[PDB]
């Protein structure tokens, strides 16, 4: 099809491990930005197909959403809190270099990139 499988969320042959600032990534800054009220367009992979964006997966070469985030911190997929702030980072990245600025989708990431950074500039050490 159009899209791409969706990112791994599960490492089966990696061990586990906690940090605080793994925690920290769960129950605070995701939890934050996925209870938001422009949480909406970011909680699953982009389906170009249904969204009709034409080229959307020309453009944009490493696709990540808030529902595989969420997934990988559940199931203990990142090795560090560093591989999941670029995640985030990618992100919001691919929303503002497809999107033209002040469409809609990108004044809502803008908000929970806010958000996030805040939360981030508060990240355990
Ligand atoms: C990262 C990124 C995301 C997107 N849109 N994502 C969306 C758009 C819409 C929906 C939706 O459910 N609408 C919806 C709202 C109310 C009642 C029913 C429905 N169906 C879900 C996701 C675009 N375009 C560009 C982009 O870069």
């Amino acid at each position: 099809s159009m899209n791409p499988p969706p990112p791994e969320t599960s490492n089966p042959n990696k061990p586990k491990r906690q940090t605080n600032q793994l925690q920290y990534l769960l129950r605070v800054v995701l939890k934050t930005l996925w209870k938001h009220q422009f949480a909406w367009p970011f909680q699953q992979p982009v389906d170009a197909v249904k969204l009709n964006l034409p080229d959307y997966y020309k453009i944009i070469k490493t696709p990540m959403d808030m529902g595989t985030i969420k997934k990988r911190l559940e199931n203990n997929y990142y090795w560090n809190a560093q591989e999941c702030i670029q995640d985030f980072n990618t992100m919001f990245t691919n929303c503002y270099i497809y999107n033209k600025p002040g469409d809609d989708i990108v004044l809502m990431a803008e908000a929970l990139e806010k958000l996030f950074l805040q939360k981030i500039n508060e990240l355990p050490t």
